[PDB]
RNA sequence: GGAGUAGCGCAGCCCGGUAGCGCACCUCGUUCGGGACGAGGGGGGCGCUGGUUCAGAUCCAGUCUCC
């Protein structure tokens, strides 16, 4: 057995290292699947971060309806419930693809001072987007998510919630998954329907296909308006309130492994984890007892040092097979234990990047942690080599044709969604945001000439 | 203040407190709620136990799907049915799920082939749906927010042991956290779960002597390994079916929280899965305004420093004695007086929503609150017995006993057979909440028919929720 | 133009005989420092619907499905 290499085929690449990895599987139902114990895990911690960092920002987490009334909101990309109670339902039901609008509704009915502002609620749930073709963490039919709520008074203080929710979706990214992104804005034709604006982060995997991690969208008073949310300010006047809305969803465990997965299968970042060290212990018959109790010696010192440890006890397998599994499942570190070791008060730590090292078995606790730091920076490095070698100013749309067929292209655009259209039909490419602090330039669109858009180069990309 | 009292109507005591509370909000779709901030607080703190407890007994969280295919579950009243889906019409109709057994049992079909590949030990945290048009918050409710857990055995005796080990946690879960007591029993074949082969559960009694299932956990034996064709070759060459369990506890347990310690001040919540065990109300006046909150805002770190789920109310827009009602409303354990002049003598007042009124010096309150809450636990759980037992009562007579299911738990004899207990509940509306383990050895006759006494005890009967 | 046969990958059909092989899985022993070895085993009735036949993955007719 093998593993399709990304260079042949990425996306069967993809696929059979979530399945061998037993991150996922398919579920009976086209477009769904069945998220396994050691890939959940992996969505915990995620949950686990945001939620820190969230709660540190002052929101709350709440729990709205699932089912949401047709009138608020057949569109394609919906699952409808027609038939509840046995009887047919008087008005047809929406499995919620979002949540915007209940929560609107009721905001309509909480909300009535300033004093019930800011509004600063996240729900962690599931949402359906109806997909009869599958593609694990990627897209799918149902999938677990966090979105984000607010309502605030002014138009600022909206808006400064839009900004700081999307820096801690780049936190996630940059300092725990190591997935390196760039802040940005999305363009009209790309944003989101119901928003003014979209701000989002965007990431380059492997295959040069680029991911949208995550999406912080400035409402202005459009839900609002829609239904009915407004408030008597303190100079008596009552006004309409302004809404954000953010939302990050296990895609971003898609992102995980198509940003330092290689052909050895997963890579996971240290932080993110759900097992930072493997023990595999290395024994004969004779070997086998003196050598299993060290290794859980071993595991109880690096429990302690607050490390995330696993002891492969499992007898039935040698440990040749154990390192590949391992090294399949992207397990940061490994800790070869064996009686030449255990005779030398030593041991050998793999690191799933590259190389062995011995050391004392004492010491390795307190240097554990370091090492994983360590191994995080390098995942990052990596992708940031990885990025820049991939991204390029295009100014010839020949140039630009090239450039999205490795990575980003960075060329100059009208703002013209006719354009804008036309260069996805023709090169597939799209747009993936208008960087922020993206350095200032003035030119011509690369596919129709007219004056360029923005003052400054677009991100463009084929992306997932 | 209008909280109508537990004594005129339960009912509304109940749907009123939770409005005011802002527990929960009514959603636009009938049977559906909105769980606010401050009563999702309290399923979180219940995740974060049960999670704990079944990480530390070896189960795994995992993800199944929502959708179902409905020839699994054979539309049945309880289901909401997908027909329509991107835009076409679905070639089978999907059923959102009421529970997930079968798409488990599905994809085990397919995962489990040795016993090295058991014990199966899933638990699932989400919604489920289970139809319903009229509403009560978090007692009876279309969708709701529960944990279902899982698991998969290659002998009925582990299955079985995994059966009580979880009923075992939701009873702790209940009484070490939500000082609510318990009956751990054995439901009776008419009220058992359909698949399975047994169902044990735990049974709390409400303020109001009605009787409420708090959680189940039961043994499905080989049902829906049959069902799913879920075998795997054993230990002796013996290829066979695997023994499965199921359990699941729901947000219907902050009902109830709600109507277990509830008073007519409003809520009670217990200390330990309160998400405010300390409220902090700083007294004072414009020439004091600045060192009483100094100290409030003092005590407020002192206390966060002891891990102490505390809240300060600066709202100066407010009045002491209006704060001092919400807190009691909201049932926070715990209110700290911070007066202008007390802060001199260094003192303050600690005030208990169980009538616990002392003066303590500010410096020994962080290090006195974690006993102290520790005590108003076993207070809270000891007025709850208390509670059950005057509302419990054995009954040899079915005079007595429908008089006694008015009141609370009717501790009667029965035959064992499925239509005198139908019978019994079309006649009072009783029903069976449990045979319970602990009971004492006891034969009679039923108390309705006459017959022998079936499980050799006395069953336990009430109007339930 | 091919192909739907065990979880996965395949052969068997021409010249019908009651289903086979690799991987995986179960047993026992030997192994164990980079995916072990031997022997012994378990699991499907061949996409679906007809038909011919003593007998049908195999022959005939037809239908569905992925390239
Ligand atoms: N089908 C899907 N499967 C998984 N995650 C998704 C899916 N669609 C969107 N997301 C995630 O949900 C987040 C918020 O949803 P949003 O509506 O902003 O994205 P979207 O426009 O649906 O994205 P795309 O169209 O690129 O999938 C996205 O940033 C992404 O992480
Ligand atoms: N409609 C509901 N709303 C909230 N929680 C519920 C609801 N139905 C069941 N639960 C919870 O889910 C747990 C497991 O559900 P299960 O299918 O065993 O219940 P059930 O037999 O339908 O309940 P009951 O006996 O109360 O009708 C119950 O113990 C309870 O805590
Ligand atoms: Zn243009
Ligand atoms: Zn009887």
């Amino acid at each position: 057995k093998g593993l399709t290499p990304q260079s042949q085929d990425f996306s069967e690449w993809y696929l059979e290292v979530i399945q061998k990895a037993e991150l996922a599987d398919y579920g009976p139902v086209r477009g769904t699947i069945v998220v396994r114990p050691y890939g959940y895990a992996i969505w915990e911690n995620i949950q686990q971060v945001l939620d820190r960092m969230f709660k540190e920002t002052g929101h709350q987490n709440a729990y709205f309806p699932l089912f949401i009334p047709m009138s608020f909101l057949f569109s394609p990309e919906l699952a409808v419930v027609t038939h509840a109670g046995g009887e047919e339902l008087e008005e047809p039901l929406a499995v919620r693809p979002t949540s915007e609008t209940v929560i609107g509704y009721m905001w309509s009915k909480w909300i009535r001072s300033w004093r019930d502002l800011p509004q600063l609620l996240n729900q962690w749930g599931n949402v359906v987007r109806w997909e009869m073709r599958t593609r694990p963490f990627l897209r799918t039919s149902e999938f677990l998510w966090q979105e984000g709520h607010t309502a605030h008074a002014t138009r600022e203080e909206a808006e400064e919630e839009v900004r700081r929710m999307l820096s801690i979706y780049a936190r996630l990214a940059r300092e725990y998954a190591a997935i390196p992104v760039i802040e940005g804005l999305k363009t009209e034709k790309e944003k989101f329907a119901g928003a003014v604006y979209t701000t989002t982060i965007e990431a380059l995997m492997k295959d040069g296909k680029a991911l949208q991690a995550g999406t912080s969208h400035y409402l202005g008073e459009n839900f609002a308006r829609a239904f009915d949310i407004k408030f008597q300010d303190r100079d008596l006047q009552v006004k309409y309130v302004h809404t954000t809305s953010w939302g990050l969803s296990w895609r971003f465990i898609g992102a995980i492994i198509m940003t330092h997965g290689d052909d050895r299968g997963l890579v996971l970042p240290p932080r993110l984890a759900p097992i930072q060290v493997v023990i595999v212990p290395i024994y004969k018959d004779e070997s086998r007892e003196r050598v299993l109790e060290a290794a859980q010696g071993l595991r109880q010192a690096l429990l302690a040092q607050g490390l995330r440890v696993h002891l492969d006890d499992r007898d039935q397998h040698t440990p040749g097979y154990k390192f590949h599994e391992w090294e399949l499942k992207g397990v940061p570190f490994r800790v070869e234990l064996g009686p030449k070791d255990l005779e030398g008060g030593q041991a050998v730590l793999a690191s799933r990047l590259g190389g062995k090292e011995t050391l004392p078995l004492a010491a390795l606790p307190e240097a554990l942690p370091g090492k994983l730091d360590a191994f995080h920076e390098e995942l990052y490095r990596r992708a940031l080599a990885f990025r820049e070698d991939h991204t390029r100013k295009v100014d010839t749309y020949e140039a630009f044709k090239e450039a999205v067929q490795e990575g980003f292209a960075l060329a100059f655009h009208c703002g013209d969604k006719a354009c804008e259209r036309l260069i996805q039909e023709e090169t597939t490419a799209t747009t993936r945001c208008v960087p922020f602090e993206a350095e200032p330039e003035e030119g011509f669109c690369v596919r129709c000439g007219r004056p360029s858009a923005y003052g400054k180069r677009v991100v463009f990309a084929k992306a997932y």
